[PDB]
């Protein structure tokens, strides 16, 4: 409940909410990580938002979901501590740049893998199974995509240009469920193809690109099939777009895609 039952191993790195650690439990010699979150300049009622999606993103529990632990609230330090999963084998995102380094591309048995998995957690965001409120991610991209030491997708953080950027976003939409379809497919091309989908030096021309729903087929490594629901999934309209249930229906995903 305190800042003192854990050691602070060292500093991994700062994101969004603010700066990462990799942390000792005290009591068992865990390793885990927490998130800081300085409420020091909140309000109350800022405040008041902020706790409860801490505590709806909590019961949100499954294998392809970093898992939650901890809470802590240091007085002294103005910081709200969120303890966590720590995933041995990084994210997503230096993959994309170690096969980019290694001209290597992915095998597409990978891929399947992390499709799979990710579609599972976001199934269980967008259907609790039972059974409380609906989650959408909200920023789905391969730096918040972590991997076990076995590399087991773990979804996790629920000035830069904005590459996945949906069309309902850019058209004064509400962020839906199929929003967070769009932000798979970009992320699944991606994987595939070692660069986004929709490729720009402004954000302007970038939002013309997403606009114009056009870009290049993955590799041809990559099956006809795999490169179907991909696109699939980068269907300017979103109703065009499949679901989480229509992703796991697909033929390409097996039992073994499941897991590692
Ligand atoms: N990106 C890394 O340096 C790295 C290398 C090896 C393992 C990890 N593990 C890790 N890493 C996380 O995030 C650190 C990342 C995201 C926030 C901004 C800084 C970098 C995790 N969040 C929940 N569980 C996490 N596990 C990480």
């Amino acid at each position: 409940s305190r800042a003192e039952d854990y050691e602070v191993l060292y500093t991994i790195g700062t994101g969004s909410y603010g700066r990462c650690q990799k942390i000792r439990r005290k009591s068992d010699g865990k390793i885990l990580v927490w998130k800081e979150l300085d409420y020091g300049s909140m309000t109350e009622a800022e405040k008041q938002m902020l706790v409860s999606e801490v505590n709806l993103l909590r019961e949100l529990k499954h294998p392809n979901i970093v898992r939650y632990y901890d809470r802590i609230i240091d007085r002294t330090n103005t910081t709200l501590y969120i303890v966590m999963e720590y995933c041995e084998g990084g994210d997503l995102a230096s993959v994309i740049t170690k096969g980019t380094k290694e001209r290597q591309y992915l095998d597409e048995e990978f891929v399947l893998r992390v499709m799979t998995q990710l579609t599972l957690a976001l199934k269980e965001c967008h259907r609790r199974s039972d059974g409380g409120h609906t989650v959408l991610h909200r920023d789905l991209k391969p730096a918040n995509v972590f991997l076990d030491g076995k590399q087991n997708v773990k979804l996790g953080d629920f000035v830069g240009t904005p590459y996945y950027m949906s069309p309902e976003q850019m058209n004064r939409m509400s962020y839906n469920e199929k929003s967070d379809i769009w932000s798979l497919g970009c992320l699944l091309y991606e994987l595939c193809a070692l660069m986004p989908p929709f490729t720009a030096f402004s954000q302007k021309e970038l939002a013309g690109k997403i606009r114009e729903g056009k870009f290049r087929r993955i590799p041809y490594r990559y099956s006809d099939e795999l490169n179907e629901i991909i696109t699939r999934m980068l269907n300017l309209k979103d109703y065009h777009r499949p679901s989480v249930e229509e992703i796991l229906e697909n033929p390409l995903i097996l039992e073994h895609h499941h897991h590692h």
